[PDB]
């Protein structure tokens, strides 16, 4: 299994670069509105910052070609840009917020320019461990279904464990995170439970099934034992995108979850499962599938 | 740390679809010509023949909801050129590259002409990558970019039965002993791409991960010696240089490095992880690591 990320020319498509004074951050151009953090206009009054703000003060631009801003707002931490030119380049596009656990591409981008891609999972306390070096801002996250772009992060800050925090396209924070230059922690980090299930579902389709026990459980029962090992608790959502895979296998979810119980308690006693001593949590049951078939 | 492919995009734009028959896979179109693997045509396959025999009709070549009418094909060793009639307006700034093992570079995998996804391999020792390609992906295509000039390195044309790829350069060679026949085939032994496990050390370290630091020392010659015998390749004087950058940004001699490396494989990691890995990674070149 490889951490695959979708082809990232719509997203490409979309990429621009917004400047306040020196400070030059990315945006994402889709119909005639530019997106990106609010702190390109920079413990700050965003309200009063903005206030100041006329459109002539906004630099856009798509490569060296100005685009001309002719509205502006802000909604909660993202700064929306309308311009006069709507974006030939915008595809089929939504945005959604994602659950943690969930997976997602990331276009790395500086100065407006990409400079690579990969898949990140959100991790249960809301940060991703990226690859963001400063003027990362911006940078988009996205899943593709059919030809429908889904952007679901927008990347704005570093925490001082190096982990990384940012926004949906509403501006709305993944986790308890501020816009501010403050010293912020995320909560301890968990492994993300759904993952390994989907992780185990791949091995036993891959016929690598000798750690399938005969008995089952509750979800209750599961989530008190898996709290103690620092794995995630499940959720009714959890259960259900696991629903394809277990109908695929024939095995229940809740009798792979008594099955993991069994791994966390007694380990692998010197085993691997798909070739590997360590359970794998970034691998979603979308991932499995995308990759088995 | 983390594994990083180019931007995808001028390649995504240069994706069709090409059927002869029962066969579909995909093509590269540059200029006026789809470039594909030629067993399309199609255990012991004479190509001449077969394709002495095909039409330029016979070929279907679709870019999306276009049907591109094929005016003339010819083949280069194991590549299938196709000439179409009207000439790809996205094709971007481009040159063919035969790549050396241990080098890396971004596949592109597609599926009935259509990109599905996108990820970083290195070419092995041996001559083989370890991709995800499943039925159809035959004629994606691997690559990396230069400014704005793609280098096209790979075309994927089979499955070996340990489950890793071959393919060929964009000229049509394999890389590697491989054949373009339904024959279950072995790869030569495998073997660690050395230069690029001290790169991978290097990241760990400016990530702040060193308990496999060590104060020991040792020759590049007995590393070398230490290195063959797990199956690693000899690091060379050029490997040495090409680690010079981040040996100056951690202060760790390259040598150094090339100790902890040999206490690795020596002992093991005993439980220990090094970013994240049970297991030392080859698949970072030195510039890899340095561009991140
Ligand atoms: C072209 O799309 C296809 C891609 C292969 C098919 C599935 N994954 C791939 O990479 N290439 C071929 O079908 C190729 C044509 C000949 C070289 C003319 N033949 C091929 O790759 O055969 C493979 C199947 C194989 C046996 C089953 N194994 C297991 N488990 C793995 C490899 C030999």
């Amino acid at each position: 299994f490889r951490k695959m990320a979708f082809p990232s020319g719509k997203v490409e498509g979309c990429m621009v670069q917004v400047t306040c004074g020196t400070t030059t951050l990315n945006g994402l151009w889709l119909d005639d509105v530019v997106y990106c953090p609010r702190h390109v206009i920079c413990n700050p009054n965003y309200e009063d910052l903005l206030i100041r703000k006329s459109n002539h003060n906004f630099l856009v631009q798509a490569g060296n070609v100005q685009l001309r801003v002719i509205g502006h707002s802000m909604q909660n931490c993202v700064l929306k840009l309308k311009v006069d030119t709507a974006n030939p380049k915008t595809p089929k596009y939504k945005f959604v917020r994602i659950q943690p656990g969930q997976t997602f591409s990331v276009l790395a981008c500086y100065n407006g320019s990409p400079s690579g891609v990969y898949q990140c999972a959100m991790r249960p306390n809301f940060t991703i461990k990226g690859s963001f070096l400063n003027g990362s801002c911006g940078s988009v996250g996205f899943n593709i279904d059919y030809d429908c772009v889904s952007f679901c992060y927008m990347h704005h800050m570093e925490l001082p464990t190096g982990v990384h925090a940012g926004t949906d396209l509403e501006g709305n924070f993944y986790g308890p995170f501020v816009d501010r230059q403050t010293a912020q922690a995320a909560g301890t980090d968990t492994t993300i439970t759904v993952n390994v299930l989907a992780w185990l579902y791949a091995a036993v389709i891959n016929g690598d099934r000798w750690f399938l026990n005969r008995f089952t459980t509750t979800l209750n029962d599961f989530n008190l034992v898996a709290m103690k090992y620092n794995y995630e608790p499940l959720t009714q959502d959890h259960v259900d995108i696991l629903g394809p895979l277990s109908a695929q296998t024939g095995i229940a979810v809740l009798d792979m979850c008594a099955s993991l119980k069994e791994l966390l308690q007694n380990g692998m006693n010197g085993r691997t499962i798909l070739g590997s001593a360590l359970l794998e949590d970034e691998f979603t049951p979308f991932d499995v599938v995308r990759q088995c078939s």
